[PDB]
């Protein structure tokens, strides 16, 4: 019972999950903890800061480039003064861009200080796209008002009175006013996939489905649509029920009618190349296709959330550029801090890129010199070598891929799938809702198999493994390109023990 | 012509400014320039990242301990793991209030990577507390209904119809449920003061007055009314109108009646000690009075947003203590990052904390070794020598105050007043709308004014101001505690020099 100032909650179910350790050092793909003897236990990291090593931690290119930042005395704090690092980081992934896609296509860079603040620059941005396509439309009505009101007053025509049921000149006319002004100040919809992660502050938790982390804040701000990644003939459907009508007269010269246009309710459409919070699925082609389709037909911008898949991740520099997502407005983050500082940017693109944001957004921290000159070296790492970096990538991630089939192959009792791409790769764990084992099944009641799992692999075999999806469904393995073969070995053989113990129901090797 | 991929519409406005410059390099009060033959060229920052370099540029102790951190393998990526520091920080940030409250007061810390982020973990956290407060009112209602029916079913007492205006036993009770299920679904409310500044994100951008950064994204998030800081007679009226009802049925034995009760609109109130975007003017005694009756008569939580304020800018650690604002829940950032990493947090009292948001609010880069690391060395430097530092900022205040008032002394036809507190201070300029400088009259007509007279402290005395409030009608001066007396001297020649040339309405010399 003595004080505590923070995180006695989570302390207390990481300890009886089995994760309760303190990591006092880390270099590569290790980190280490304390024995009770005081002795460091090497320990595999597959977590990774949820994908932000790509280079391990602590890099010492990484290390010694910023202890010169430092040394040479960067302006981290330059706020409202010429910093070409920025323009020089968008041309930079700008070229990565056009080389991957092949589209000579240019995007404008806003910074940010997290994936977070990257995503909500563009629902701010998508925003004031919606705004403008909303200034036009309602200048046209007016228009069109103004043009029945010269035809039914002066006489040339007569209004029909069977399309008043949508709401006698100038009272339908204030009628259609007080119906369009209603309709102008109701919030936007944002579209995105079901099991979408795509961040937890205000506005971005209404775009991540996890229901314990989004329901609580509903009320605050701006509803997503999760559209059925797998049902995708459901999706038109869908959309169409968020279907919103302003009002109009329509002159057909003589008679004049009241009638529905539509209006722009959906913002923008978010989506990750490859699904965090839905145990690293990949977007198939067909679901794609449907995306592109939404966007032209909406005409709001398609948002490529590249916040974890980014900087090489799945063995190309843009997810959305191996599984051909043609997105409007792109997103990173994790990796380009070098797994030591804080930085991400919204690139949007300049034919939709409206210039007022470059002055009416701002952050005290965006745009730092500090994470500037360090993004520049991670760019310089990850581009070295005529591209030899996604090539390692690619062949480091079929390695530890698969090895992940042949342990699901032997297990197919327990793991019912491995997804994703390059190093950004999951099992999937069957329900153990129905265990024989009470303990197990207690835990995957709870939603908390996963973090059990990753317990057993803990303490047993020193690998740190961390759960995805909405009932820690999934296992994750996002390690470093550095990862070796002895210790994808020692992986194989650590998940061959955990998915024997888990067939024999043995709760009390798994559950403390 | 040539393509450009960041910041063309910012730079252009900076050169025509007079702003458009490239610091190369900064230690303490200094950022240094490149003139056209390559020499470096000081000039004196008074801007200090908006007030984040209590201890100016590139610290030597904070260099030194961020090199130190990252040759010992700090790890910055440990998430779900034991990170101790987090608990450490909390406990001397609640030390260091019960100091300077003289309360006995415990919180819980939550760590992010902005002001904007932290703002947002409380605006959550205070939505979590409404929806508890909305759960308990509906459970007493359904209770009340139930016990209603029994008595107008039962025979016990007749339902008063004088009350249905509000709205058989069964159709009142589906009418007070469907009105009651509105209301619940109803956006909340925020309070903040005019010219608040909170952050530019979803969420906290309508917790922000400045109207162009804000009113494009009204849509997208719960709003906030400003109060009227100046005339709080009207405070009571405006927040009085927001009043909104619930229904229940109330049995008085032999009677039923349909009445109203409270439902909670408010989430929360949030106040700046200093208010940054209404010209640096401290919080007074009769406006913190009138926010203590708003949070005791609502029950939401008074959010005290100490971002630019804390960390001892007002000479005391918490502006909040200085000026007797008893806060329910505080942020800190700017000064926290030792103007060199990001780093954020928000502490809610342990009495009204909910243990659910240690674990359902998360974030990739909060609470990294290296910022925890870096955090606790500013906490040791801020609090060393018995509250020495505290007493310097005190003195390096009533210096640079003092400076400031005996220039408006001699220059009162141009400048209106001193606001702040500390090394928190800001000139007001007098409106300029109607200067006979047509150069001058068209920039303070754009509110440019301020970003103008920068221009001339920089280009002419090599002094480096930036401005705030609306209409760029404010100077700030927020140094490091460091600034010399010579430094101080400078900056009243050059200050004498502009407000001479304005008095003079000298627009060829003033914009370009
Ligand atoms: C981690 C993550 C985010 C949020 O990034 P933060 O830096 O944690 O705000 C957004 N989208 C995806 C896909 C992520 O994995
Ligand atoms: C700067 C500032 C913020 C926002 O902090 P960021 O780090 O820019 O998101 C919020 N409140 C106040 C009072 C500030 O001065």
């Amino acid at each position: 019972g003595e004080p505590v100032y923070a995180d006695a909650v989570l302390n207390g179910w990481l300890t009886s999950m089995g994760l309760g350790v303190e990591y006092v050092r880390a270099e590569g793909n290790t980190v280490y903890y304390l024995d009770d003897e005081g002795r460091e236990v090497p320990v595999l990291d597959h977590a990774c800061g949820f994908g932000s090593l790509i280079f391990g931690h602590n890099h010492p290119e990484i290390i010694a480039h910023a202890k010169a930042a430092l040394d040479a005395g960067t302006v981290v704090h330059a706020q409202l003064s010429r910093q070409p690092r920025a323009n020089q980081i968008s041309r930079i992934l700008n070229d990565i861009m056009r080389r991957e896609t092949g589209r000579d296509d240019r995007y404008n860079a806003i910074f940010a200080n997290s994936g977070a603040e990257a995503n909500e620059i563009c629902m701010k941005h998508a925003e004031l796209e919606r705004q403008e396509r909303i200034t036009a439309l309602f200048a046209e009505i007016d228009a069109e008002l103004d043009t029945a009101r010269e035809a039914l007053t002066t006489g040339t025509a007569t209004l029909d009175t069977a399309s008043l049921p949508l709401v006698d000149v100038d009272g339908v006319i204030a009628d259609i006013h007080r119906h369009n002004d209603e309709r102008r100040a109701e919030r936007p919809l944002f579209l995105t996939l079901d099991g979408s992660f795509h961040g937890k502050l205000v506005g971005s938790i209404q775009l991540t489905q996890n229901e314990p982390w989004r329901t609580p804040f509903t009320a605050l701000s701006s509803p997503a649509r999760f559209l059925p990644a797998d049902e995708p003939e459901l999706i038109g459907k869908i959309v169409e029920d968020e279907r919103r009508s302003v009002l109009t007269l329509s002159l057909d010269k003589d008679t004049v009618r009241v009638v529905e246009r539509d209006f722009p309710v959906v913002a923008a459409i978010f989506v990750e190349p490859v699904r965090g919070g839905s145990g690293m699925k990949t977007v198939t082609p067909e679901l794609a296709e449907e995306l592109h389709r939404l966007r032209d037909t909406l005409g709001c911008p398609l948002v490529v959330d590249e916040v974890q898949t980014g900087i090489g991740r799945t063995g190309a520099f843009f997810g959305s550029a191996l599984l051909g997502i043609r997105g409007d407005y792109y997103t990173l983050a994790k990796a380009i801090g070098g797994g030591i500082v804080k930085n991400s940017v919204a690139l949007i693109r300049q034919d939709r890129f409206l210039p007022a944001m470059e002055v009416i957004h701002s952050s005290t921290f965006a745009k730092d010199g500090l994470s500037a000159s360090i993004a520049l070296k991670v760019l310089e790492m990850v581009e070295a070598d005529g591209g030899r970096v996604y090539q390692r990538v690619r062949e480091r991630g079929q390695r530890l891929e698969a090895m992940l089939e042949s342990v699901r192959a032997d297990h197919s009792d327990v793991v019912s799938a491995v997804w994703g791409t390059g190093l950004m790769l999951a099992l999937e764990l069957r329900d153990q809702s129905n265990a024989t084992s009470q303990a197990i099944r207690e835990k995957a009641a709870h939603g908390f198999l996963g973090y059990v799992l990753a317990g057993f692999l803990l303490r047993e075999h020193h690998i740190r493994v961390l759960p995805a999806g909405p009932r820690s469904g999934f296992l994750r393995f996002s390690p470093s390109l550095y990862i070796t073969d002895e210790e994808i070995d020692r992986t194989e053989t650590a998940l061959r023990s955990l998915f024997t113990a888990l067939r024999d129901q043995d709760g009390d090797r798994l559950v403390l």
